[PDB]
């Protein structure tokens, strides 16, 4: 296999405005096919980048900044993954809509998977609206990440390369004195099959698949051979010893990780995918599945000299491969301090969510489901409702619900509804074959409250295998037509996904 740790890892660049004032700041991003080289020991790989980079170019906003990005799609009018044509019935190929995800966002801007796009906006989905999208960043400092979103192409967009990190600076938080500018560092992790001849590799079909299916075939899931940090293969970042602050995003299709530092050393999470925690939290490990973040201060200041592996013990269609999987990146402390470290790591961050004290206006109680296509498929549904089915999810605006996951399968779910963060209220275990069999929930034990990871504000959350999980979210500040889903993106892709409308009465 690829030899670890050979290559530095990048570091994107930050995205200059095309035109900025006071009142405006405006960018421009294009799509495009590029190659690039994600290890030493690889010819480049062809890739679909914003700008025609993998990852895209961070995007640094302050709150309540006006900014506009006007996303542009200059791709080929093929697509070089395959693409299943049985999954959704004069449309183009190739089409893509970029979501800014965590977004507090209007609706004609959030990305839609039918607001979608072919080349210099030829044809556009029927939810399309504008070419400029709108992003009035009035919402708390955060890691958030932006992606392609296209109705049944997600998987495959997403694959391909189209993701990239969006950063939200509250100037409130400036006073805390976290580490930031070059030690402040965005870590996207996502895993990749590659080809000897360097190509992205993407299963047609399943292994041995069944001659009922068609070719090419949507998979149930995706594991990658290799891991990725910021476009190249198990790489190393040199680092002074000092504190650091990592903004850590899972862009992968399927794959969760539960990383470590081989060192036995400790991360302190500071922030969670709704921006800072209450309180610092000291970890020895962390699970992270698909779309959520973990903004973490790792302190090298006593490890000069060192070199630490940033570690993965979670199993992706099977146990971990120590010589592989089981390794996301090196860290080398061996840069020479530019300048005192006097960065802080305080315990008192963020106000409590548990301050507010919202009515219930509504308790929704959703499963986690699904069928089998006429080709013997799993298609995985949202309470048996296909995509298309008329919106059941209907939050009044600026009012707050109770959200009950059911998830009566055998594996965890990464639950992300757009639009809003959300408070986790608690996880329950229920008897599933009771509820297979009766559709009565039967609790097999207490409720347990979130751990501290948890306590702050999520919008991707793990609805974990035979449990009920509750959440609390407050719809708004705008109404209008978004999604929930699973982040799973080949479950996304076939069927998981369901509109969820704000209304406005
Ligand atoms: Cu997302
Ligand atoms: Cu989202
Ligand atoms: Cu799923
Ligand atoms: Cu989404």
């Amino acid at each position: 296999t690829l030899e670890k740790f050979v290559d530095a890892l990048p570091i994107p660049d930050t995205l200059k405005p095309v035109q900025q004032s006071k009142e405006k700041t405006y960018y421009e991003v294009t799509m495009e096919e590029c190659t690039h080289q994600l290890h030493r020991d690889l010819p480049p790989t062809r890739l679909w980048g914003y700008n025609g980079l993998f990852p895209g170019p961070t995007i640094e906003v302050k709150r309540n900044e006006n900014v506009y990005v006007k996303w542009m799609n200059n791709l080929p009018s093929t697509h070089f993954l395959p693409i299943d044509h049985t999954i959704h019935h004069e449309e183009p190929e190739v089409k893509t809509v970029v979501h800014l995800h965590g977004g507090v966002t209007p609706d004609d801007s959030d990305g839609y998977p039918e607001a979608w796009f072919s080349k210099d906006f030829e044809q556009t989905g029927p939810y399309f609206k504008r070419e400029v999208y709108h992003y009035p960043n009035q919402q708390r400092g955060a890691i958030l990440w932006y992606h392609d979103h296209a109705m049944a192409l997600t998987r495959l967009n997403v694959y391909a390369g189209l993701v990239g990190a969006y950063i939200i600076h509250d100037p409130k938080e400036k006073r805390l004195k976290l580490p930031s500018d070059e030690y402040d560092v965005p870590l996207l992790i996502t895993d990749r099959t590659i080809n000897e001849d360097g190509s992205l590799f993407y299963p047609s079909a399943p292994e041995n698949p069944s001659p009922s299916l068609p070719n090419p075939s949507i998979v149930p899931a995706f594991c990658g051979e290799t891991i990725l940090v910021n476009g190249k293969v198990w790489p190393y970042l040199e680092v002074e010893p000092r504190k650091y602050r990592f903004r850590v995003i899972n862009a992968s299709n399927t794959r969760t990780y539960n990383l470590s530092l081989d060192n036995g050393g400790d991360f302190i999470q500071i922030g969670s995918d709704g921006g800072l925690l209450p309180r610092s939290v000291k970890l020895n490990s962390f699970s992270l599945a698909p779309a959520e973040r973990y903004d973490i201060i790792i302190d090298f200041t006593a490890y000069e000299g060192e070199s630490i592996i940033l570690a993965n013990s979670a199993g992706c269609g099977g146990d971990v491969n120590p010589e592989t999987d089981a390794n996301i990146m090196q860290f080398r402390v061996t840069k020479p301090l530019a300048q005192k470290d006097e960065s802080r790591k305080p315990k008192y961050l963020a106000s409590y969510p548990s301050v507010q004290h919202e009515r219930i206006q509504n308790i929704r109680t959703l499963k986690l489901a699904g069928t089998q296509d006429e080709y013997g498929r799993p298609v995985l549904l949202l309470n048996n409702k296909r995509w298309h089915d008329p919106v059941t999810e209907t939050p009044k605006v600026g009012t707050t619900e109770i959200w009950s996951i059911i998830n009566p399968t055998r594996g965890t779910h990464p639950i992300h509804l757009h639009l809003v963060s959300f408070r986790v209220l608690d996880r329950r275990p229920f008897d599933i074959a009771r509820y297979q069999e009766s559709g009565e929930l039967s609790y097999t034990g207490p409720a347990v409250p979130p751990p501290p990871s948890e306590k702050g504000w999520k919008d991707t959350i793990q609805a974990h295998a035979g449990e009920v999980l509750r959440i609390a979210a407050t719809f708004g500040p705008y109404s209008g037509r978004y999604v929930w889903h699973c982040h799973i993106l080949e479950h996304d892709d076939y069927d998981m996904m369901r509109p969820m409308d704000i209304t406005d009465p």
